[PDB]
C-alpha cells in the first residue's frame, strides 16, 4: 500500500536501526531532564555522544547513501515513498557538508562556549563570553560556506533550521510587522487598555494546587495520559516523541505567577498533539513526525495563545482555578483574562507578551544577519543589541544578563534559529482564521471543552502529513497559500482593539 | 596507570560504543517498566530489538575480534587489562556460538512460548504450553552442543548463566543441603518453634505509609538518592545500572503484608550497593560491574536475609513502623520478628521462606538436568514436578499454576538459570561468618544503623573487583575458599534452634 517500491523497502529496513538509536536518544535526553540522579551526567553524556557518532556513521554508510541515490533515480514512486527520499536526501546532504574535523571543532568550541556563557550571564560579564562569540561567528560563516547558498550566507543557516527558509522570507515578514504591528503596539500601550502588570503575578501557590489544574486541563484536551503520553516536571518545559504512541511533555511549577505553568503546559500540549496525531502507516520511517521548528511552533502557539489566552478558555478553567487556588476568591474571570493578556515591553524574550515577543526575534534576526554577512565585531554586539532594544521597545538593558546574554542559542552555535519562533506565532494566527472558516463556532466549542473537531481539523490539515512535504509546500497544499504576517496583525488588532 | 597497553586502549575505545548501546538498553528497559505509557510498547520493542542486533554486530566486528585475539597474545599485561580480555573473550565466544539462524529460531519460539505460557498459567492449562516446552527443550540441547561442554550438556547451560559453574558443582551443594538442611527443616516444622503464618500478613496499608518506611530505611542504609540512585515502583522489583554513578531500584506496594515491600527493597538495595561500589577507574569498560548472577544474589540475600530478617534490623525499624502504620499499635517487635521469619513449605517459590526456598530450586535443578540429558517428555514433567514437590515439601500442587507453570524462566528459554539463586542464598551465609570475624560487633552496628563499615567490608572483598576475576577465582581471592553449603546450614540452625 503506502510503501511498495523494493528500493524504498530496503531503505526503510536499514532506517529502522537509525530510527532506533533516535528512539534511544530521546529517552536518554528526557530521562536526563526528568529523572537522572545528578551525578549520572558524565556517563549519560558519553553514552549520548557515542550514539550520535554511531547514528551519523549509519546515515552516511555507502550502502545507505547508494540506496537513497538509486531511489532518487526512480520515477515510479508515490508521494510517500518520495517523501522518504526528499527527507533522507536532505539529511545525508546536511550530514556530509561538514568535514569530520569541523564537526569536532564545533563540538569543542560549543561545549566550552556554553560553560563560559553560563558563568558570564550569572556574573554579568560579557568579556568572559566575548572571545567565544567571535569563535562562534567564524564557525557560523564557515558552516554557511560548507552548506552552500544562492543569495546570502545567512540563507544557509536559516535553511539549516527551517527547510527552505531564505533570508528574503524573513526579511519580508518582519517588514510587514515593523510597519503594521509596531504601531498597533504603541496604540495599545498608550490607551491604558490592557494593563502592564497584574496582582495575580504575585499570588503564590503550592505545587499540588497547580498540578491539579494542569491535569484537569490536559484531560479536557483529551491528552492520552498513561496510554500514549505523560506529563512530568523538568527545569524547562519541552516535548519529546519516543514514538507515535509515546509522546511526553513537561512543565515546571515556579511556585508563583500561575499563568506560567498553565500556558506552558498548553504550549507543550500543542507540540505533542502534533506528534500524537501522526499517521501510523509511517511508523519507523523518516516521514513520520513534525516537519520543522516553524510548523511545530504554529501548533504550540495555536493552543497557547489562540486558545489559551482567549476569554473562552478562561471561562472554562475559571471554576477549576477557584476550587484549587485560595487566593482566587478575590478575583473574577475578567481579572484572569486581563492577567493572561497583559502587554508590557520588557527585557526578557521568554517573558515577552504576544505583542512584544516578535520584536525580540527581529533584533536577534538583524544582529545575526550582520554577524554572518559583514565583518561584525563581538565587542560591538552589546551596543547594537542595546540600541535595537531601545529602538523597538523603548527600554535599554542596564546589564548584560537583561540583554545580549539572556539566551543560550548563540553559545550553542544556534545561529539562524531564532526566526522559526516568529514563524510559529505568525502561522498560529493564519491557521486560526482558516479554521474559523470551517468551524465558525470555534469559540463556543472552546468554552464547552469540545476540542475533538478542532483536534481533527489540525490533523487533516497539518499533522497526518508528517514530513511528506517541505514546510512551504505543506502550507500551500493545506491552506491554499503561503505564510502571511498580515493575519497576526489582525488577530492582535481584533483582540486588543 | 590501570589501562596502559596500547592494544588494550584501542579495545576500550571501540568498547565505549558497545557500552553506550548498553547504557541505552538499560534506560529503555527501566523506563518500559516504570514510566512508559502502555501503548508505547510496540515502538519500544522494535527499538530494543534493533539495538540488540546492532550491539551483537559491533561485538563481532572483525576489527574488535582481531584486537581481542591480539591482546590475548600479549604477556606484558596487568590483571586489569587481562580482565578486559577474559571478559571480552567469553562474550565474543558466547556470541559466535549461535548461528544467526538459531538466534532467530530462539527469539521466535521464545516470544510465542512466553505468550502461550502466559495464558496457560492464567487458565491453568498445561496443554497450551506443553508443545512449546518440547520446542524449548530441543533448543536448550542444541544450545548446549553449540556452546560445548566436557562432562554434561547441562554444564554448558549452567556456564551460560554462571561463568565457570558446572553440573558437578550444583550436584554437590544440593547433596549437602538434602542431608543437612532437610532434617533441620523437619525439626523446625515439628517443634512449633516459629509459626507458619502471622496475622500481620493480613494487615492492609495505604501506599504512602510504606513508602515512608522504605524511604527511611534506604536513607539509613546511606542509599544515595537523587545523587547516584533512585527508588521507583514497577510490577516486579529489580535493579538496573545505567552507570557507576546512576543505579536504580524499584519495589512494589501490594497494599497488604508489608514485609514484602520492605525486604524486597532491601533485597534490591543489596544488588545496587554492589554496582554502586564499583571502581570508577573501570568506568566504560567490561570489567566494571557485578561478575555474575550468583555473586549478585549473594549481595541481595546478604542484605535481605542476613540483615533484614535479623532481630536487630527489626528493632531498628520498629519505631518507624509504629509511626506510619496504625495497625502496628497492636504488635510488639517480637511479633514483627516472628513475622519476618515465618517458615512454611508452600507451592510458590517466590513466596518460600528462607529455609524452604532452596528446595524449590533443587527440584527445578533435577528436572532441568533430566530435560537436557535424557530424552525427557514435556507431557511427563508435571507429574515429576508434583512428585518432587511432595518428596521435599510434603505438599502436592493441585493445579498447574501452583506447580510447573508458576515461573516464566522456561518459557523464556532460561534453562540452567535457577541454580544461581541457591548460590546466592548459600553465599550470603558464608559471607556473614567471614564478616562476623572482621566485625564481631556486626549485630550491634545493625541495631544502631552503623552500616558504613559493613558496606566498606563488602566493597573491599567483593564490589571493587567488578568482573576482573571469574566467579570462583573471585571467591578464593577474597574469602580464602570456595562456596560451601555448610555455612547456610549453620546460619539456619543458629537462627531457628
Ligand atoms: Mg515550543
Ligand atoms: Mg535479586
Amino acid at each position: 500500500e503506502v510503501f511498495q517500491n523494493e528500493t524504498i523497502k530496503q531503505i526503510l529496513a536499514k532506517y529502522r536501526r537509525i530510527w532506533a538509536i533516535g528512539h534511544a536518544q530521546s529517552v536518554l535526553g528526557w530521562d536526563l531532564e526528568v529523572n537522572m540522579p545528578k551525578e549520572g551526567i558524565l556517563e549519560r553524556s558519553v553514552a549520548q555522544g557515542e550514539l550520535s557518532v554511531l547514528s551519523h556513521e549509519l546515515l552516511l554508510h555507502p550502502e545507505f547513501v547508494n540506496l537513497v541515490e538509486k531511489a532518487k533515480g526512480l520515477e515510479n514512486l508515490n508521494e510517500y515513498e518520495r517523501g522518504i527520499v526528499r527527507v533522507l536526501d536532505r539529511s545525508i546532504r546536511i550530514a556530509r557538508a561538514f568535514p569530520p574535523e569541523f564537526i569536532r571543532e564545533v563540538s569543542e568550541t560549543t561545549s566550552l562556549a556554553t560553560k563560559a556563557w553560563e558563568e558570564a550571564k550569572a556574573k554579568d560579564d560579557f568579556s568572559k563570553f566575548e572571545p567565544w562569540l567571535d569563535k562562534i561567528i567564524s564557525l557560523a560563516k564557515r558552516a554557511a560556506e560548507y552548506l552552500g547558498y544562492e543569495e546570502e550566507p545567512y540563507d544557509a543557516l536559516l535553511d539549516l533550521y527551517e527547510e527552505g527558509l531564505r533570508t528574503r522570507d524573513v526579511e519580508k515578514m518582519f517588514e510587514v510587522l515593523e510597519k503594521k504591528l509596531k504601531p498597533l503596539l504603541d496604540k495599545i500601550l498608550e490607551e491604558g487598555k490592557v494593563p502592564r502588570e497584574h496582582p495575580l503575578e504575585k499570588e503564590k501557590y503550592e505545587r499540588e494546587w497547580m498540578e491539579r489544574v494542569n491535569l484537569w486541563i490536559l484531560q479536557k484536551f483529551g491528552f492520552p495520559l498513561g496510554t500514549r503520553a505523560r506529563l512530568d516536571v523538568s527545569a524547562h518545559p519541552f516535548t519529546t516523541e519516543f514514538g507515535i504512541r509515546d509522546v511526553r511533555i513537561t512543565t515546571r511549577y515556579e511556585g508563583y505567577d500561575f499563568r506560567r505553568t498553565i500556558l506552558s503546559t498548553v504550549h507543550e500540549f500543542g507540540h505533542a498533539l502534533y506528534e500524537l496525531q501522526q499517521d501510523e502507516r509511517f511508523m519507523f520511517t523518516p516521514i513520520a513526525g513534525g516537519v520543522s521548528l516553524g510548523i511545530h511552533e504554529s501548533q504550540s502557539r495555536f493552543w497557547e495563545n489562540i486558545i489559551g489566552r482567549s476569554k473562552e478558555f478562561v471561562e472554562l478553567i475559571y471554576p477549576v482555578l477557584k476550587e484549587n487556588l485560595p487566593f482566587m476568591s478575590n478575583y473574577t474571570p475578567e481579572d484572569v483574562y486581563l492577567y493572561f493578556n497583559i502587554v508590557r515591553p520588557d527585557f526578557i524574550r521568554t517573558e515577552a507578551d504576544v505583542v512584544t515577543y516578535n520584536f525580540h526575534i527581529l533584533l536577534r534576526f538583524k544582529l545575526e544577519r550582520l554577524m554572518v554577512s559583514e565583518e561584525i565585531k563581538a565587542k560591538d554586539l552589546p551596543e547594537m543589541w542595546n540600541d535595537e532594544m531601545e529602538r523597538l521597545l523603548g527600554i535599554r538593558p542596564r546589564k548584560y544578563s537583561e540583554g545580549i546574554l539572556q539566551d543560550i542559542h548563540w553559545a550553542h552555535g544556534s545561529i539562524g534559529y531564532f526566526p522559526t519562533y516568529t514563524i510559529g506565532t505568525l502561522l498560529s494566527a493564519q491557521l486560526y482564521y482558516h479554521i474559523k472558516k470551517d468551524i465558525p463556532d470555534f469559540e463556543e466549542k472552546v468554552a464547552k471543552a469540545e476540542f475533538d473537531p478542532i483536534k481533527a481539523w489540525l490533523r487533516e490539515k497539518i499533522h497526518r502529513w508528517g514530513s511528506i512535504y517541505p514546510p512551504k509546500e505543506l502550507l500551500k497544499k493545506a491552506i491554499g497559500e503561503d505564510m502571511d504576517a498580515e493575519y497576526f496583525v489582525r488577530w492582535v488588532k481584533e483582540k486588543y482593539l
